[PDB]
């Protein structure tokens, strides 16, 4: 069978999406309790990109420059403050559909789901996964200014992303819910480098038992390797390195699946240097790393 | 940059699962009003599904056989019918969160959202398409028996399917909300065939005007060709016939490209005819056909 990319459900977000406007910039904000967050740069115009004073921008607005709008309700500001590159706006009314919530910090090779807004109306929801270069791969919709990304725990939204750049390469920077870029990057028009994309070798481990718990088997092999012997064979091909906190993660897929996870990495090995002739896994004719092994377990 | 495969927000669904249990049999139902929609197949036994005769069946069940829970509250059914292959529940209290909402058949080749749900309370959600020989692709979770599908439209939700069946060979099959297969499927096992499925032509013209809009060109020719020429290489591999219709649809994304729909079916006739050689389009090494050309406006 297949085995779809799926994102956790929205609805606990959807309520808390806001448009936030100053003079002819809009972007999306997140609505919690009696506070409004959204990227700074929404008190920038085009031209003041290249190198901004936020610190002197913002003194120079006051509460009835930030329009905010939840729906077709206009709320009113009371307040104004910067927590790092997040802009806080207080408004007189708390979200009465504010979820329980928490900010966290992921790892590069992480996913969540993001709920992709325009102009603070909710469009579209898709699961990616933090590249280890803390870049974020999608359109310019994809990532549309302040619309965030999230896990659900249980009964808890934990909040840990907001788009805020898009690179002159076409992906996607952002931050923490506390403002802290993820990566080296800055809310400035500024030519920014990413660092080396490498694929998220636990992640596409963990896919490849996930194919095999669907039934494709083809790529199985009866040999064996080591973990250093397959990290040089990795590096050769710009996978991350296995370590063997990631090996006891899989331990679960293993289980279920009677493949010791040092045997699929043979498996893996193999994929690298043959490609597969022509051949496709859960549909797909390239190895998929936007899976975790949390995630697989939750689908299988 | 990239496109990602986008989601309807899920909310206004996820207030309308429900888990519906008789005995041993669990699945998720969809409350709307004081109604629980839900596939008939409750009512039977892993060992009458067979052969089973399902108003018989329904004959012996009274309406306290029937456990409907919301969340963690227990709904008091108060009658039950059958429509075609949806079982119908009463239930004394209306859904205070029933959206608004409409009930559509669609065709094969068009796009949808579902939310896949586990004993009534919802797990994720993905985008899909029907395929033309009336399947939907996913895992045994993706396909959960009573998830539904849907599209929003502004205010309103478009439910148009409901998840009944897996098929022997791992593809699912379901009905619209009145309970009336799509496709020459029936709430049974028996050794069910599918027709031969076909790739959704107008779906990859679409994602390839998508691939163009994000920068990807290498693919792009100066060679020309006749609808009835490019039919007959469709044929060849499998793809679904272009017709008139198909083309006038595509006509915005050829204004915004500048590439008339003909010309981008000589694009991809040199790629049935020759692959990618071993070079992807927006991130794919397959032609992929999930977006219909109205999803590749809304997104881009």
């Amino acid at each position: 069978s297949g085995f779809r990319k799926m994102a956790f459900p929205s609805g606990k977000v959807e309520g808390c999406m806001v448009q936030v406007t100053c003079g002819t910039t809009t972007l999306n904000g997140l609505w919690l309790d009696d506070v409004v967050y959204c990227p700074r740069h929404v008190i920038c115009t085009s031209e003041d990109m290249l190198n901004p004073n936020y610190e002197d921008l913002l003194i120079r607005k006051s509460n009835h420059n930030f329009l905010v709008q939840a729906g077709n309700v206009q709320l009113r500001v009371i307040g104004h403050s910067m927590q790092n590159c997040v802009l806080k706006l207080k408004v007189d009314t708390a979200n009465p559909k504010t979820p329980k919530y928490k900010f966290v910090r992921i790892q590069p090779g992480q996913t969540f789901s993001v709920l992709a807004c325009y102009n603070g109306s909710p469009s579209g929801v898709y699961q990616c996964a933090m590249r280890p270069n803390f870049t974020i791969k999608g359109s310019f919709l994809n990532g549309s200014c302040g619309s965030v990304g999230f896990n659900i725990d249980y009964d808890c939204v934990s909040f840990c992303y907001m788009h805020h750049m898009e690179l002159p390469t076409g992906v996607h920077a952002g931050t923490d819910l506390e403002g802290n870029f993820y990566g080296p990057f800055v809310d400035r028009q500024t030519a920014q480098a990413a660092g080396t994309d490498t694929t998220i070798t636990v992640n596409v481990l963990a896919w490849l038992y996930a194919a095999v718990i669907n039934g494709d088997r083809w790529f199985l092999n009866r040999f064996t390797t080591t973990l250093n012997d397959f990290n040089l064979v990795a590096m050769k091909y710009n996978y991350e390195p296995l370590t063997q906190d990631h090996v006891d993660i899989l331990g679960p897929l293993s289980a279920q699946t009677g493949i010791a996870v040092l045997d699929m990495c043979a498996s893996l090995k193999e994929l690298l240097q043959n490609g597969m002739n022509g051949r496709t896994i859960l549909g797909s004719a390239l190895l998929e790393d936007e899976f975790t092994p949390f995630d697989v377990v939750r689908q299988c």
